């Protein structure tokens, strides 16, 4: 079942109890994410503007894709990391000679035509219905944040990296079974991106912060630490909830073999998001990169 990654020893990483019952798996080719990610920096620095040693998907020990999508097809590992950085590089713009990224798309047709064609169209619904605020109730924030984190982007990204062909009729079915998983990673990110996003709202003149922490502070009339405790409590529960879905969806043949794989692959995106966000320079400024990672950022590839 797993032939592209290994299980990381539980006594070597911190979980904070936010992914109980899930193994932490790391891609056996993590150096491919580096080159793919760093080349996105260089292409950024060469075509749109300054970009050197950017803190995004990369980590010194756990890079996002290498640990969130550990069973990614090795030959596709570089190009997925290339796209993931541009995703990270664009979310910061959210918070033009850039149309010359058709080289990314055309590269994916050289690998898999049908998988890419759906993914590119999966990103159509993402980009086009993304541009179209301020939440004080959590029940209303969950539907929004589910989109704002990038579910459609991730769907097209993983399915290509795993080579999954889900029939067009299960597309509405799939999104209604990873609700608990997507709520989990959404609250997780809102906790660890909170400092950089709270600092962000301080400059724009924002009286609000589009973050679960701020939302909970308004809805429950509590402070920062009070919201953190509530948020962490919900994550554990929603993580548990999704784990029940897995055992229930283990044996249905009307379910695609691919979709059944994709549901299982969502587990390690949860455990991966935990170990990554706890170390990544994106949320942890004081953390430095690898010798190898730097040597390619400074000296190039
Ligand atoms: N996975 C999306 C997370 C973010 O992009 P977002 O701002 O939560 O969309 P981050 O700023 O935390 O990197
Ligand atoms: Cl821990
Ligand atoms: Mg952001
Ligand atoms: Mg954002
Ligand atoms: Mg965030």
């Amino acid at each position: 079942e797993f032939k592209y990654s290994e299980v990381v020893e539980p006594s070597t990483y911190y979980t904070e109890g936010l992914c109980e019952g899930i193994d932490v798996r790391k891609s056996k080719f993590t150096t491919l994410e580096d080159r793919g990610a760093i080349r996105a920096h260089e292409d950024w620095n060469k075509h749109i503007g300054p970009c050197r040693e950017y803190r995004g998907t990369l980590g010194p020990r756990f890079s996002f894709i290498s640990v969130a999508v550990p069973e990614c097809i090795p030959e596709r590992l570089e190009v997925i990391s290339y796209a993931n950085e541009f995703a990270f590089l664009h979310d910061d713009v959210t918070d033009g000679k850039k149309r010359i990224q058709s080289q990314l798309f055309l590269e994916m047709l050289a690998i898999d035509p049908e998988c890419a064609k759906t993914t590119m169209k999966s990103w159509a619904r993402f980009v086009e219905v993304g541009s179209s605020t301020r939440f004080v109730e959590l029940a209303k924030y969950i539907p929004y944040r589910i989109m704002d984190v990038g579910e459609m982007f991730w769907f097209g990204l993983v399915t290509f990296g795993l080579g999954l062909h889900i029939p067009d009729h299960e597309l509405e079915l799939c999104r209604e079974l990873m609700a608990n998983a997507w709520i989990a990673v959404g609250l997780q990110n809102d906790i660890w991106s909170w400092p950089k996003e709270r600092d962000a709202a301080t400059l724009h003149g924002k009286d609000h912060v589009v973050n679960a922490i701020w939302v909970l502070m308004q809805e429950h009339q509590t402070d920062v630490d009070g919201a953190m405790q509530i948020c962490r409590k919900l994550i554990v529960e929603y993580v548990a909830k999704y784990l029940e879905v897995i055992e229930a969806t283990k044996n249905d043949e009307s379910i695609s073999l691919d979709l059944r794989k994709y549901l299982d692959a969502m587990l390690y995106s949860i455990s991966g998001n935990v170990v990554w966000s706890l170390e990544c320079p994106r949320y942890n400024p004081d953390v430095s990169f690898n010798k190898t990672q730097l040597e390619w950022m400074r000296q190039g590839l």
